[PDB]
């Protein structure tokens, strides 16, 4: 089973990097299964501002690594990221902030349910849907 584990916000980078302490140790985060633009492309900006505000001002930040691979090729820690129990990939999603990305290395726990965000933010025809 998956477990939360607690983690304090460095930083945040973009949409879907987030630099973190966790264990005590500067550690920069990608966000599983989602991929927000890059700041320089449409909603990028906006997508790095609401990943921005939600974990500088969630009270509790927590991150959950998944069954697979838990580092990518570029060293950056493969989680999903919580503020205050809210699932920060799913929040991107349903708000059309971000797409669903392939799965990489085994880490589908929560494809179907950033799926379902997706198709939703979609038919609300919603910011990267609009
Ligand atoms: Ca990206």
């Amino acid at each position: 089973k998956l477990h939360k584990e607690p983690a304090t916000l460095i930083k945040a980078i973009d949409g879907d990097t987030v630099k973190l302490m966790y264990k005590g140790q500067p550690m920069t985060f990608r966000l599983l299964l989602v991929d927000t633009p890059e700041f320089n492309e449409k909603y990028g900006p906006e997508a790095s501002a609401f990943t921005k505000k939600m974990v500088e001002n969630g009270k509790k930040i927590e991150v959950e690594f998944d069954k697979g691979q838990r580092t990518d090729k570029y060293g950056r820690g493969l989680a999903y990221i919580y503020a205050d129990g809210k699932m920060v990939n799913e929040a991107l999603v349903r708000q059309g902030l971000a797409k669903v990305a392939y799965v990489y290395k085994g880490n589908n726990t929560h494809e179907q349910l950033l799926r379902k965000a997706e198709a939703q933010a979609k038919k609300e025809k919603l910011n990267i849907w609009s």
